[PDB]
């Protein structure tokens, strides 16, 4: 399986990638980020493994990083894989209260910090949390990244396709990317969870996904 992918992709902000097997094309990159506000980095979501978050928390210890936390875009495994190994090294993860009532909705291991409403700040002009409201998942949040005008969509953002409707508000998905590609349009990029990064186009095809998602059913 491939290795764990650590790439900067603007200043102060790298594109951890890993990589798990959901069957879907195989196996899919799961697009993440490491904000790192100063000598403090923040993991935007966390691999579906605990050896990934290890090696990515590591990764940036290792550079003298310490790492005041994790926020998950949503509760799927892409995003929460590290919680649990996060909370044993006791890094402060967060979701969303949503997020964490459906981890234990699902037996897994909840975040220990949450948060509710439209948006958290989870740095005060930095880590700006975000619910365009449901979409890829009821919970399902994206991060922005003030500073470098980045979004991370996450799963939510898909431009070529919804993904995974399993968990999905297909209703309620093009309200919640109109509200997206309302609030982040001034975005100079955005992050997808299995695509190369883009701009703030994406929060429009996201959109036109979700409606041409929804027109079909
Ligand atoms: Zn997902
Ligand atoms: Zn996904």
């Amino acid at each position: 399986l491939p290795d764990l992918k650590i790439e900067k992709l603007d200043e102060g902000v790298y594109v951890h990638t890993s990589f798990e097997e959901v069957n879907g094309w195989g196996v899919v990159p799961k697009h993440g980020l490491v904000v790192l506000v100063n000598a403090e980095a923040y993991l935007i979501d966390t691999p579906f493994t605990a050896k990934d978050t290890e090696k990515l928390v590591t990764w940036f210890v290792e550079r003298g990083y310490k790492i005041k936390g994790s926020i998950s875009s949503h509760f799927h495994s892409e995003s929460t894989g590290g919680i649990e190994w996060l909370n044993s090294r006791s890094i402060p993860t967060y979701a969303s209260e949503l997020t964490n009532e459906l981890l234990k909705k699902d037996g897994k291991v909840q975040a220990t910090n949450s948060f509710s409403g439209v948006n958290y700040w989870l740095v005060k002009n930095k880590i700006e949390v975000f619910y365009p409201g449901p979409g890829h998942t009821p919970d399902n949040v994206v991060v922005w990244l003030p500073e470098r005008k980045i979004l991370f969509g996450g799963c939510f953002i898909k431009p070529y396709g919804l993904g995974n409707l399993g968990d999905a508000n297909i209703e309620a998905w093009p309200k919640s990317a109109k509200l997206l590609k309302s609030k982040y349009g001034k975005a100079k990029l955005v992050v997808p969870s299995h695509s190369e990064v883009g701009d703030a186009s994406l929060l429009k095809l996201t959109l036109e996904q979700a409606v041409k998602g929804l027109n079909e059913s």
